[PDB]
């Protein structure tokens, strides 16, 4: 046809504004009266040298949709990987606690057996001791019988041996006793008392922790086992060839960098009266006397006189509300995803008790730190011991 | 029939060694200087002793064959003790394997749902992408074909062409990113688990209502027994039964706790001036009362809505480390097993906190009490409720 379907004339004219083939009459009083035109010839040569132009554009327009597709697939996948994440870490949660259950029911059940069968076998034993007793006075009544009718030579001899017999039974005879199975004991506060149990459960493993004997001021020994430190009463020959090296602070910081995680460590404390617990920022500096405080790289716990603790938080620190027993244990968790540096009373490891958390996000690493303090003419000679 | 050392006839017996011997042997040595006597009155003596022998021989037997049976029962007892203390153990620690089952069970089903959801959202955007992906490509395949066409249809092709490729280059947007929540899942998890497990210990919240009379004249209880407050009303002088209280404006529950083991919440909102906790059954309510445990008067109290007291034996009450959260909820545990009464700040279900715990024997029974205290003119009109 190739003609207008309003009009019936050839379609030789061509719209560069609504882009469409039109007829004679269209552009004369047509919709198509006041735009842009072009006969059809023009508008054919114009076009056939833009075709590979426009196949271009096509080809654009389908990349722009294959690689929408493509970030759709990813995130498809990217589901199932969140949920697995989500629904897989939170089953290892969990197993913590779950595991903590049955570790505890299998120790107590094993206890369980062991009063269940040792009890159980001390009266198998004095059961046999009643059987043997019984089958001899059975087989005495025996006798006794038959010896009613016996001559004289022989029912005397029966006799004698029958009572005699008799007699030693009589006082080789023990009483019987009541049974008596010590188990432990599962009151009310049973429920609550593995719970609290649980909290030491939860940590993480206690992380492999030894001082830098590199880093510590000349008057503190390190223990070849790498746990223990101690403030020597001699004379110390300072080194300033190590920036890292205490000179002033009295102290040392261990040999693990901390840089993600969670992380959990004990530090025995016994009776010592002063000294200091945290953690050091790396880069942070360890000349001088240093201010304990963030700012300056320092998340630090202090106890003095051994009855006062603080917190070395933003000059004053903050007096922490003294247990009513002095702790002979410090634990310190550690966990940069949520910026957190909690401090417990773990000389109770079935009943932790939290002092003092900070909460803030953590500049990414840091170093155990560990203030030993000056011996004080001899009197803070107690030693810090890493527990492990 | 003779005697073994000589023969000689045993026509002897022998009062101290209870054996027949021959005449011989009572003048040799061996039997010399013994109490003797003929083996014929023996014989006859033997014979009467026989009847009365023959009981004792009987009556050690029959309290034997008894005592082997004790202990036979005995055998019993222990299995079943046994298996009690076993069974003990799994009840009490399947309240928190239940407890830890369920909230995996409510965290799985949210992820599946936001797994879901987010499955067909893609696939549905995705199916759409596609469909203009199958029709811009088959747009080249036009494009291609139509290259040497003659000029009406070549034109017309490419406007059919242009315009579809119009209105797809208007209908998609970009990439755009992949929108998932899930309860975020950090290191605080197993935590924040943990604490929520502690109510979830106790007992199932005790049905208690209050006791309309032992109420003080100015209080009316309402919504099934479970609402107090304290009108400004017309209020009858006193009753006269010394279950009422006529001066502290108090009221204890219907119920008699006497055994076990009990917790009840009672929401306390914004009230400034209360107090909670458990009066002993024939304890006086008449006139004022002081608060002390040697009366029978068990409570945690709250004055100037901000500070905390426990009526503990002293003249002056004990002043509470007031949390830095008005309390609007407290809680009280019971057990008469272990003589504990414990105050918790119940406002948070999920993190509880403990306030204070008397740690006594306690007198058995004993009353829920609640002192709503004086209506003061308007400013503690704030009722008592319990939860349930
Ligand atoms: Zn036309
Ligand atoms: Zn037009
Ligand atoms: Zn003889
Ligand atoms: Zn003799």
């Amino acid at each position: 046809q190739g003609h207008c379907e309003e009009h019936l004339d050839p379609l030789s004219i061509y719209c560069e504004q609504d882009r469409a083939l039109v007829c004679g009459v269209c552009a004369s009083l047509g919709s198509h009266r006041g735009h842009r035109l072009l006969p059809a010839a023009e508008a054919h040569a114009r076009l056939k040298t833009q075709l590979p132009q426009q196949k271009l554009q096509l080809q654009e327009a389908c990349m722009r949709k294959e690689k929408s597709v493509a970030v759709l697939e990813h995130q498809l996948v990217e589901v199932e990987e969140t949920v697995r994440q989500f629904r897989g870490a939170v089953g290892e949660q969990l197993g913590k606690m779950r595991v903590f259950l049955a570790a505890l029911e299998g120790s107590l059940d094993r206890e369980a057996e062991r009063v269940r069968g040792e009890a159980g076998v001390a009266l198998r034993r004095e059961l046999g001791s009643l059987n043997s007793y019984l089958e001899q006075l059975r087989q005495m009544e025996k006798v006794l019988e038959e010896v009613a009718d016996k001559p004289q030579t022989e029912f005397l001899m029966k006799y004698c041996l029958v009572t005699s017999r008799l007699q030693k039974i009589l006082a080789e005879s023990p009483p019987p006793a009541r049974l008596d199975i010590q188990l432990p004991i599962i009151s009310d506060d049973f429920k609550f008392q593995v719970w609290r149990k649980m909290f030491r459960a939860l940590m993480p493993a206690l992380e492999e922790l030894t001082f830098d004997p590199s880093s510590a001021h000349p008057s503190l020994v390190v223990s070849s086992s790498g746990r223990r430190v101690e403030c020597s009463e001699q004379k110390a020959p300072p080194a300033g060839e190590d920036p890292r090296q205490f000179d002033k602070a009295v102290a040392v910081v261990a040999h693990q960098q901390l840089s993600e995680g969670e992380h959990y460590w004990e530090v025995d404390v016994g009776d010592k009266p002063r000294w200091a617990l945290g953690v050091i920022a790396a880069e942070a500096p360890r000349r001088g006397r240093l201010h304990a405080v963030p700012s300056q790289g320092l998340w630090l716990l202090g106890l003095r006189e051994g009855k006062i603790l603080e917190a070395h938080v933003e000059k004053e620190p903050r007096a922490l509300r003294s247990p009513e027993r002095r702790p002979t244990r410090i634990g310190l968790y550690l966990s940069f995803g949520d910026g957190v540096l909690s401090f417990y009373d773990a000389s109770d490891a079935d009943a932790l008790v939290p002092l003092f958390a900070f909460h803030e996000r953590l500049p990414r690493p840091v170093y155990p730190f560990f203030d030993v303090c000056w011996h004080d003419k001899g009197k803070n000679a107690q030693p810090l011991l890493l527990v492990g």
